[PDB]
């Protein structure tokens, strides 16, 4: 909808308001991270994924975690981690609700299923990759890779 | 002591499977749709089995039993059984028993109920068909990691 990701504000951890803007023509990596701990694997290979990129292109690539509790039932990272979040429901953070709409996941299904789905921003701000939980960030790497070698408008 | 591994359950082609064949793994059993036309379904399943997979190569087996009382992966499709009533198979009368639904209920309420056999063949959770196969991935790695009687 003419809508680019680099249009939206996002609050980070100290819950002041972040303007996305500031990272506009790189690729961004988004995910929703674990509010509880205990996924110290997931990190781990989020963490890593973004140093290697980082020594290939510096600057070219930013991973922004988003907290969220929706996904409970009754491991230190570099990259930037925000403010806490809904990503699904009436009050999911209105970045989640044009991120869900651009990228559907599979079948359809907008909602995030769990924690550590992750979408791929293109230098222009478009939705490029929505992967599940159950991908390993290894596999996108590529898809990153390709992002980042393609010019801003 | 009667364990998941004594049984026997029919194959795609109906031969015999000994479940004994799966002895000390984790295995999560899963009553699937008989009639086409639920691919949500088997995908976040075999995408849950390819994660384990790879973390634990050999450790965990997802057994999907069709069942037309209701109404492409990589891990085992067996033979079609009744999962409830008097023509239900044997491994399903066991199931039911050892790990009763909400409220005692024990009869399986729609398709893709899922229950857990830890590495000692006693079932160790039964999750319905509304619980997501990601949510299940804690109890199955804790059973993983535990051993073998």
């Amino acid at each position: 909808s003419a809508t680019s990701f680099f249009d939206f504000k996002v609050p980070d951890g100290a819950d002041n308001e972040v303007d996305l803007s500031q990272y506009k023509g790189k690729v961004v990596l988004v995910v929703n991270t674990a509010s509880k701990c205990g996924f110290t694997y997931q990190y781990k290979n989020l963490e890593s994924v973004y140093q290697a990129i980082k020594k290939e292109y510096p600057d070219d690539f930013v991973v922004l975690g988003f907290p969220c509790n929706q996904f409970g039932s009754q491991q230190k990272v570099t990259f930037p981690v925000m403010g806490k979040i809904n990503v699904n429901g009436d009050d999911a953070h209105p970045l989640y609700k044009w991120l869900k709409k651009e990228k559907p996941g599979l079948l359809g299904l907008e909602r995030v299923k769990w924690n550590f789905e992750k979408f791929l921003i293109g230098r222009d701000g478009k939705v490029i990759g929505r992967w599940a939980s159950t991908t390993e960030p290894e596999k996108i790497q590529d898809k990153i890779i390709e992002a980042i070698k393609q010019p801003a408008p």
